[PDB]
């Protein structure tokens, strides 16, 4: 383990994080929106699951045009969630339970309702004009409408610019129309961002930050028209000019130094960057401890599988190997370095992992949910569990498009309508995809009980902010799963206990090697830690599947799996349907 600097322990390397989506976790006052008192009341549940830390999605004052990711004030809790004091009390309660607390740092962009933008947009001459990206129209079209400065596509569809009538210029918004991008080229802007979004929260005791689209802060000068890579789209991905831009490391080093100098009590701060995509070299530049940038990052290749590179909402075929390789992108690069990795399958931007990567049928949803838990329990990196993942939550079914809340759905729908027609092949493909891929599959209220109609998320008379998934009626809820010894919840409790007990090789294991990489059913690998060897054999299929242990002898003992502990023949070399096994040799 000496030629493996990545094995140096840190609280944040071996912490299991639980991600809370505040709108959808727990309502304490029957207004249909989750809130901080709700979260506080459920911290014991999170601790009992086995979590070491929580990440709460944005709870700051926000119009909710992107459900919190459009922030109007970094220093004020959205009143519907509570007061600032409620938040400080929540941080303290988390701490007093022996858990760490990270907050979501959303500083590529802010709300157009933020005072910075209200000032910026007020004239062309004000001190904050250049805190955002303002450009004149490229020209005017044949109908007299202003043409945006370039061809860039919003992450939510359509143009990445919005026209301001008052000042007669467009402003850049990679996200929704009310999320203007902050101009990191402006040093005064960067310093104000650090003070408000970072310093305030450090002063109030956070243990770290999850950094929203942290790879987007550096725009290539001139904001040039992007390559026309999609021949059936008006607008084009800005990635070459916005993703991992030339100043991105400079900016992350500066922010890291700010954090180091602002902390008052010497505590260890974790940063996890949602960096989206990066070469292995770029990943190392971000997460090498000696670089003083990020602690770790999320890379999205494993959650991209089965979606077109040109458009997330066009489905494409994939095979198990594609997912194996994409998952391994998270962690293989750290081998023999001072870098660190993340491990996750779900977040508030993703559909449910059982639906995507298991089998959500009534027959297989439990066993395949447990299989995914076996996989994640054994992988190197900081593990994240998303609210409801531990219950084996699945995608919702048969929802009409108008039922979806997500601005990502609404804006993409409207762009397709405009470009291709509502009754088009392009629309049909989109509607097919949303049923599998929409962020909204993550966002239906948390299911605490079988109680009609709100599943214990709120009282029975409340109208939830977003519809319940019918799955609560099918036993996917906290109360029913606690009482079922065979539940996905009780299994996740076991998986986290197993991971912690064997943390040297589960959390810090190295020299990851695939076994039978091409296999369309078997996901198998080994890892090392000094004298120890971990071997995984995981059957992602309803068919029985054979496996071999490389250098198989007598030392390989079965330490964890999803089939009944007393019924499994450890010497057998065929996995049952959806069976997973972790063997450890010493
Ligand atoms: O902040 C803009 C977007 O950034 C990331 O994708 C966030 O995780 C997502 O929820 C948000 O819509
Ligand atoms: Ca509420």
């Amino acid at each position: 383990s000496s030629a493996h600097p990545e094995t140096e322990p840190k609280w944040w390397k071996e912490a299991t994080f639980y991600q809370i989506y505040p709108a959808s976790f727990k309502d304490s006052n029957d207004d249909g929106w989750g809130d901080m008192k709700g979260i506080a009341s459920k911290l014991e549940y999170i601790k009992e699951l086995g979590a070491d830390a929580i990440w709460i999605s944005p709870f700051y004052d926000s119009p909710q045009d992107d459900m919190g990711y459009d922030i109007a004030n970094y220093e004020k809790v959205w009143p519907t969630y509570g007061t600032n004091e409620d938040c400080f009390a929540l941080i303290e309660k988390t701490h007093k339970l022996g858990m760490k607390f990270i907050t979501d740092l959303v500083i590529n962009h802010c709300s157009s309702e933020h005072e910075w933008f209200k000032e910026s947009r007020s004239s062309k001459t004000n001190p904050k004009r250049d805190w955002f990206f303002w450009r004149p129209p490229k020209g005017y079209d044949a109908e007299g409408k202003p043409i945006p400065p370039n061809n860039w596509k919003s992450y939510f569809g359509g143009s990445a610019w919005t026209f301001d009538e008052k000042t007669q210029e467009f402003y850049l918004r990679l996200f929704c129309s009310t999320q203007p991008d902050l101009n990191w080229e402006n040093e005064d802007c960067r310093k104000a961002i650090y003070e408000s979004a970072v310093g305030y929260w450090l002063d109030h005791g956070v243990d770290g930050f999850r950094i929203d689209v942290g790879s987007l802060y550096s725009k290539v000068v001139g904001l040039p028209d992007a390559p026309v890579v999609d021949k059936n789209s008006t607008w084009q991905s800005s990635d070459p000019y916005t993703l991992n831009g030339p100043r991105i490391h400079e900016f992350h080093q500066e922010m890291n130094q700010f954090i180091r100098n602002r902390v008052k009590d010497g505590r260890e701060i974790m940063t996890v960057g949602a960096m989206q995509h990066a070469s292995d070299e770029t990943k190392r530049l971000y997460t090498s401890a000696s670089r003083h940038e990020l602690s770790e990052l999320f890379n999205f290749s494993h959650t991209d599988v089965g979606t077109s590179p040109l458009f997330r909402y066009n489905l494409v075929p994939f095979e198990l190997k594609d997912w194996k390789i994409a998952l391994a992108e998270l962690f293989r690069y750290i081998n023999g370095t001072d870098c660190w990795s993340t491990i996750y399958l779900e977040n508030h931007d993703q559909p449910r992992s059982i639906t995507r990567f298991g089998d959500d049928s009534p027959k297989n949803r439990v066993i395949s949910g447990k299989l995914l838990s076996v996989l994640l329990s054994a992988l190197t990196g900081t593990l994240y569990v998303y609210q409801g993942q531990e219950l084996g939550q699945i995608n919702f079914k048969n929802w009409p498009v108008e039922k979806y809340e997500d601005v990502e759905i609404r804006n993409n729908y409207n762009a397709i309508k405009e470009e291709h027609g509502e009754n088009s092949e392009e629309m049909k493909k989109f509607l097919e995809a949303i049923a599998l891929i929409s962020r909204d599959h993550a966002r239906t209220p948390m299911q605490w009980s079988r109680e009609e109609p709100n599943a214990g998320f709120s009282g029975p008379s409340a109208k939830p902010w977003f519809y319940l998934n019918d799955s609560f009626r099918e036993g996917i809820n906290v109360e029913d799963e606690i009482k079922d010894p065979n539940s996905v919840l009780n299994f996740w409790k076991e998986a986290l206990k197993f991971r912690k007990a064997h943390k040297d090789i589960t959390v810090y294991g190295y020299d990851f090697e695939f076994i039978d990489l091409d296999n369309k059913k078997l996901f198998s690998f080994t890892k090392k830690y000094n004298n120890k060897t971990l071997f995984a054999a995981l059957n992602f299929s309803s068919d029985a599947t054979d496996f071999k242990i490389p250098n198989d002898d007598s030392s390989f003992k079965l330490e964890f799996g999803n089939y009944p502990k007393k019924e499994v023949d450890a010497s057998s070399r065929t996995l049952k349907p959806w069976e997973g096994r972790i063997y450890i040799s010493e």
